RNA sequence: GCAGAUCUGAGCCUGGGAGCUCUCUGC
């Protein structure tokens, strides 16, 4: 079960690419969207192409989730969906 | 505790990967 909230998780991500790298060609991409939060690339026991991108506003996580789906990103096509669960610290 | 680290540290779980623990580093 998700709806749109700010944050997008993405998997099918090239697992080869340096993570500062990938940070930055996600943000690159995405920010054309709206206003980044944060990118997030959590470590796990082995590589696995999954990444989360936070947007300050939802409108852009719905417009980047519909635009980039199965859009190729170095080579493979990228997997979005909204996160289960927000990311989003607003504190 | 917080933040990081493995196709370039490790043991598990899973067996169609949005899983757990350890170790190491900085604070």
């Amino acid at each position: 079960e998700t709806r749109p909230n700010h944050t997008i998780y993405i998997n099918n991500l090239n697992s080869k690419i340096k993570k500062d790298e990938l940070k930055k060609s996600l943000h690159a991409i995405f920010s054309r969207f709206g206003q980044i939060l944060d990118i997030l690339v959590p470590r796990q026991r082995t590589p696995r192409g999954q990444a989360f991108v936070i947007f300050k506003e939802v409108s852009s996580a719905t417009n980047a989730l519909r635009s980039m789906q199965g859009f190729p990103f170095y080579d493979k096509p990228m997997a979005i969906q909204y996160a289960k669960t927000d990311k989003r610290i607003p504190a």
